[PDB]
């Protein structure tokens, strides 16, 4: 074997607003809410509400707080559903009235 390094450092999580709201896109043609939910069910990546939607073809998950957020999205990157790879990523934008 061979090791002895560390690789520290993730996105802080202070003073910024605590958007808990997880982004999924890029869903099947097709594609059952239950397909999502199970992955996450199994991922322990449960969140108190999901926002799912079909001609849309989206998905947004809704966390307690950023951590349990922060957490699941970590776990939920790379898993795809068929061959299309689901765009999973912090729901994060400027829009400001």
């Amino acid at each position: 074997g061979s090791s002895g390094s560390s690789g520290p450092g993730s996105p802080p999580g202070e003073g910024a607003p605590l958007a808990a709201d997880v982004y999924v896109g890029n869903l099947p043609r097709d594609a059952r809410v239950s397909d999502l939910k199970r992955a996450l069910r199994e991922l322990g990546s449960v969140p108190l509400r999901l926002t799912w939607q079909g001609p849309r073809r989206r998905a947004f998950l809704h966390y307690p707080d950023s951590a349990a957020a922060q957490q699941a999205v970590s776990c939920l990157q790379g898993l795809r559903l068929g061959t299309d790879t689901l765009r999973v990523a912090l729901a994060r934008q400027q829009r400001d009235k």
